[PDB]
């Protein structure tokens, strides 16, 4: 038997309903999300890390000169410094005082820390949405499975065939570009590969951490060696990766809306409370019992004994009843006014039972369904004592949930006052116009 | 669970109340004063004899 509905995208809050098949007693259905995961499709653009500058031994040409040639190295530099007269532990290196040349070379390469400490630049597109569900129905206990939130892929959970529809919202916390550094994800608009600027995030770019083709853009400039000293001095813009780590700011992990939790393997946003989830679950035919085979419940009277519109199950009600066969009976409130804690109760030949519920309404008025029967519960609720709680609300507040009977009286009086008063003027106008008509006639 | 009230300044007469906590059965509370003492601050000015 197919049951279709739409449930909110709330993890940890159960969806409860009765599966009503004509000719069979209703079967209570409960579906709870364990987690919801938005898994975007990612494409690694390049890898950024702190650069290392490689400086080969300089060529010191005594009584002569040499020339630089280009080489295929990242940010490669080469400069010939003439007129040098270097000294070492053994004294003057060269004989000639001025006919003396030093050629310096330098280039950029990935640092050794790049194997562990690097940032990954990803292009992010839409992708699969997955969720894990916890499902019960009738006498069947909790069963769970990982499902695809696409409306097409069925899942077999406790012999029931579940199809979960697409989310009502296409929202995703990831922009078209993200940077993954450690466990954190950043919505950073990184420069495209080959366009990085010195001192900024993309100054060093590599397609992979093992790539033999490295892009580097730093102001690596060879400086003239100090007089009499053999070394290869240079100036360079400080690494933009280290600069970025200082200024990277708040990660997506800390600023994502809707309470999203960000995970990296695979990159995904978890438990985002966005929109609703259309669903379709096929309850096995063997789970249904004929009407005549179940207990008959009548003479129902519902009394609310306690009520606070707190986020917890602050309401308590007692239901008096008479029933045949003294069996088990599902309990459900189809109205959005109150969420029932109990799923079913054990009935005697006659007596009463209690149940707990959560409601935002200051004056609850809801229909409680008792297998094959129903009763209306009405009452008043007190305000909660705790200003702040560490758990989410079990109920959904509506527009009129806060309106008290005193407030409704005032609203009705103001509306009734103007309605009657305006109509009186219109009635008076219609009558006087007729009176003038009969004066002429 | 905090219960606030005003009781008369009487010794030997108990203050009785039911502590009503939402969702829980009421707890009877009885507060009685055994003695009350006003202890002023004094400075000895001098001793006469
Ligand atoms: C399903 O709900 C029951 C409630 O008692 C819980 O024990 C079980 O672990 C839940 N399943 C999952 C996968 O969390």
């Amino acid at each position: 038997y197919e049951h279709t509905a739409v449930m909110p995208n709330k993890v940890g809050i159960p969806y409860k309903a009765l599966v009503e098949r004509p000719g069979y007693a209703p079967v209570h259905l409960q579906i709870q999300l364990v987690n919801t995961r938005i898994i975007p499709s990612t494409n690694l653009e390049y890898i950024t890390c702190k650069y290392k500058t490689k400086v080969p031994s300089p060529v010191v040409k005594c009584c002569g000169a040499t020339q630089c040639t280009s080489k295929p190295h990242p940010d490669y530099q080469c400069q010939v410094f003439s007129g040098v007269y270097p000294f070492m532990y053994g004294g003057a290196y060269c004989f000639c005082d001025t006919e003396n040349t030093q050629m310096s070379e330098a280039y950029v390469e990935r640092s050794e820390e790049c194997s562990i400490d690097h940032a990954k630049a990803y292009k992010v597109h839409t992708g699969t949405v997955q969720a894990m569900v916890n499902i019960t129905y009738g006498s069947v206990s909790w069963r769970s499975a990982d499902v695809y939130v696409n409306g097409e892929t069925p899942a077999k959970i406790g012999d029931a065939k579940l199809i979960i529809g697409p989310l009502s919202s296409a929202w995703s916390p990831f922009d078209n570009k993200v940077v993954v550094y450690g466990h954190e994800v950043y919505n950073y608009d990184f420069p495209e590969y080959g366009t990085g600027k010195a001192g900024s995030f993309g100054d060093l770019q590599s397609r992979t951490s093992t790539s033999n083709d490295l892009y580097a853009n730093t102001n690596l400039k060879l400086q003239r060696p100090q007089a009499g000293i053999v070394h290869t001095p240079f100036t360079q813009v400080p690494s933009g990766f280290e600069r970025w780590k200082k200024d990277k700011g708040a990660p997506l992990n800390d600023v994502a809306p809707f309470g999203c939790s960000i995970a990296l393997e695979p990159l995904r946003a978890e438990n985002c409370a966005v929109g609703s989830i259309p669903i379709s679950i096929d309850i096995p035919d063997a789970a249904f019992t004929r009407i005549s085979e179940t207990p008959t419940v009548s003479d129902l009277e519902c009394k609310i004994t306690e009520c606070t519109y707190a986020f917890d199950f602050g309401g308590i009600a007692t239901v008096a009843y008479k029933s045949s066969k003294a069996g088990n009976c599902p309990i459900h409130s189809p109205s959005g006014v109150a969420v029932i804690k109990e799923n079913d109760v054990t009935l005697a030949e006659s007596g009463s039972f209690t149940f707990h519920f959560s409601t935002a309404n200051i004056h609850p008025a809801f229909k409680l369904q008792v297998c094959t029967s129903a009763v209306t519960c009405k009452g008043d609720c007190k305000p909660p004592k705790d200003h702040i709680v560490d758990y989410a609300a079990q109920h959904t507040e509506s527009f009129t949930s806060a309106i008290s009977a005193t407030a409704w009286s005032w609203i009705k009086v103001l509306v009734g006052g103007t309605s009657a008063f305006i109509v009186l003027g219109l009635i008076a106008t219609a009558v006087v116009a007729l009176v003038l008509f009969f004066h002429r006639h």
